[PDB]
This record gives C-alpha cells, sequence and structure tokens, in this order.
RNA sequence: CCUGUAAAUA
C-alpha cells in the first residue's frame, strides 16, 4: 500500500494523522508498526485517541499478531484510564486463550504492569482452574509469574491450592523452578512452610537436578531474618552438602549448590563444609595425597571452582592450609614430566601469587 | 579445561 511506500522510501515525516485510512494495516506491518510505537510515545491525546478508535474493534487480533502486539501494548503504557478499560474489557472472558497465545501473552503481561489492582485480580481469577496448565505452558508461566509479581498472594489463594503435591514436580521443571523460586520470594510466612515441606525430604535429589539445584541456591542465600522454616531448611541443604562436600563439586550441576554453600553459609555452616576438606595441619598440608579431598578437587572440571571459591571465602586459619595445599599441587606438576596448561590449574596459579 | 547449569516476540 501506497502510505507503507511513502513511509520506506522516506525514513518532513508522516504522523499519526496522516494515517487515519490504514492504521490496522500499519499495525500489521513491521515497519508501519515500529513507527506507531514510537509516534504514540511523543503524541497528543488527539492523535492517540484517533488512532485508538480506529483499531480497537481488532485489538484482540493485533494482540494476536507478531507485529501488532507491540502497538496494543503501547495503549497500555501510554493510554488513558479509558482507553486501557476499554482493551481490558476485551480481555474479559479470553484471558486463558490470550494468555496461550505466543503474541498476545505478551500483551497480558504488559497489561497486568499497568491496570488497576481491581482489574488486574478480575482477568487472572479467569486461570483459577487451569494453574497447572498455566505453569507447564511455555507462554502461560510467564503470566502466572506476572500474576504473582503484580498482586498480592493474598489475593491469589488458589494458586498453591492446586499446587499442593505437586511442588517436587515443578521444582524440577523448567518452568516450575520459576514458579516456585516466585512463590518464595512473594508467599507469606505459611505459603513458604507449605512449600518447604513437599522440598524437605528431597533435597539430595533437588541439589543434584538441572532444575531443582536454582530452588536451592534460592533457599541458601536466604538471610535469617526470615521465617523459622527457611532457617531449618538452610541447615538441611548445608548438613547434606558437608555429607558430601567432594562428591557435589564434581558434580555438573552441584557444584554450583557447594559454592553458594559456602558463599551464603553463616560463619558455623561455612566451617562445617570446609572442615571436610582442611588438611588437618602444615604438613598434612605440605605433602597431601592423590586421594585426598583437595587434590581430588583441583584435578576436577568443576570442583576447581569450589576450590577457588574456598580462597576467597576462607578465614585466616584455614584460608592459611588451603593456600599452601594448593602452591604445592603446583609443584609437583611443574616438575616431573604432558603439558597441561589447564585453565583452573592457570587460574589456581595466579590467584595464588 | 582460551575450564562449568535454567523460560515466550521484530
Amino acid at each position: 500500500s501506497p502510505l507503507l511506500e511513502q513511509l520506506r522510501n522516506s525514513s518532513s515525516n508522516m504522523s499519526l494523522k496522516d494515517i487515519f485510512g490504514h492504521s490496522l494495516e500499519f499495525c500489521k506491518d513491521q515497519h508501519g508498526s515500529r513507527f506507531i510505537q514510537r509516534e504514540l510515545a511523543t503524541s497528543p491525546a488527539s492523535e492517540k485517541e484517533v488512532i485508538f478508535n480506529e483499531i480497537r474493534d481488532d485489538a484482540i487480533e493485533l494482540s494476536n499478531d507478531v507485529f501488532g502486539n507491540y502497538v496494543i501494548q503501547k495503549f497500555f503504557e501510554f493510554g488513558s484510564k479509558i482507553q486501557k478499560n476499554t482493551l481490558v474489557d476485551q480481555f474479559k472472558g479470553n484471558m486463558k486463550q490470550l494468555s496461550l497465545q505466543m503474541y498476545a501473552c505478551r500483551v497480558i503481561q504488559k497489561a497486568l504492569e499497568y491496570i488497576d489492582s481491581n482489574q488486574r485480580i478480575e482477568l487472572v481469577l479467569e486461570l483459577s482452574d487451569s494453574v497447572l496448565q498455566m505453569i507447564k505452558d511455555q507462554n502461560g508461566n510467564h503470566v502466572i509469574q506476572k500474576a504473582i509479581e503484580t498482586i498480592p498472594i493474598e489475593k491469589l489463594p488458589f494458586i498453591l491450592s492446586s499446587l499442593t503435591g505437586h511442588i517436587y514436580h515443578l521444582s524440577t521443571h523448567s518452568y516450575g523452578c520459576r514458579v516456585i523460586q516466585r512463590l518464595l520470594e512473594f508467599g507469606s510466612s505459611e505459603d513458604q512452610e507449605s512449600i518447604l515441606n513437599e522440598l524437605k525430604d528431597f533435597i539430595p535429589y533437588l541439589i543434584q537436578d538441572q532444575y531443582g539445584n536454582y530452588v536451592i541456591q534460592y533457599v541458601l542465600q536466604q538471610d535469617q531474618f526470615t521465617n523459622k522454616e527457611m532457617v531449618d531448611i538452610k541447615q538441611e541443604i548445608i548438613e547434606t552438602v558437608a555429607n558430601n562436600v567432594v562428591e557435589y563439586s564434581k558434580h555438573k550441576f552441584a557444584s554450583n549448590v557447594v559454592e553458594k554453600s559456602i558463599l551464603y553459609g553463616s560463619k558455623n555452616q561455612k566451617d562445617l563444609i570446609i572442615s571436610k576438606i582442611l588438611p588437618r595441619d602444615k604438613n598434612h598440608a605440605l605433602n597431601l595425597e592423590d586421594d585426598s579431598p583437595m587434590i581430588l578437587m583441583i584435578k576436577d572440571q568443576f570442583a576447581n571452582y569450589v576450590i577457588q571459591k574456598l580462597v576467597n571465602v576462607s578465614e585466616g586459619e584455614g584460608k592459611k592450609l588451603i593456600v599452601i595445599a594448593i602452591r604445592a599441587y603446583l609443584d609437583k606438576l611443574n616438575k616431573s614430566n604432558g603439558n597441561r596448561h589447564l585453565a583452573s590449574v592457570e587460574k589456581l596459579a595466579a590467584l595464588v601469587e
């Protein structure tokens, strides 16, 4: 169409008043769309009204469109109350469907950010029986997370109530762990208790899972300002990591949990873990065996990071023994003859010097 | 080993 051509072969520019014929067709076009987005951020109310009153009947369709969905979003960002209310009233009865669409879910997500608190819950209530389905969906899990971020959890009882029995499963799912992380962050002390109870028998599996290990890390980085349940669970995580320090350190996923353990654990919790790897004295340190924790760790692709980490978080008396042991390991390999130049040794080398 | 993990748009 001619107007679209007058746009591209010119970018004395056009403005929103120039396209009163062809807004919908401008919105469904990539270039037309970026144009409208740009004008909406700086146009007076009158020009915004004219565009809106023209495309409003096709809001749902635009919400689903690859290029149009941004134009709908800009109306939540730069729109008037009257305009926002109108779009919301077109969403009523359609939450689930929109939330599952690849593009419209982005509009829904933007809307929750901008509409009034009552309209948020009003829309989200439509998902009250589809929560599990929403969390497993590639598009719906983000709407769920957004809902948790924008609405007070007291207004969202149906989220957790739909999850009980499924919490461990979800904590090892790709999307489930994100939601779980949000429920914990934004949940009441009781919600957190309900969640941590379904996990506290499975910390070993969680620590070594490709998704669950993030849930563990999130619990580890909490402070003792939190509830009675966090404190206890944070201890079982430390205790469990203590009992397995070496094997976890050599684990692709669990090695990250050991790092957070020693990074965010209390003075005692930390010493509990380090006392598993520390050479007994200045002598053991100078002459370690190839099967001592330290050495098994220095030589491992994942464990070397946990060693580096220990160097940093180490107190004077333990730090002392750790450094000398590392220095010693470089010597042996250095002298006797193939050449390695491994990055893990290079890293330990310099940071010691 | 120039060393190591997670989600839907132009």
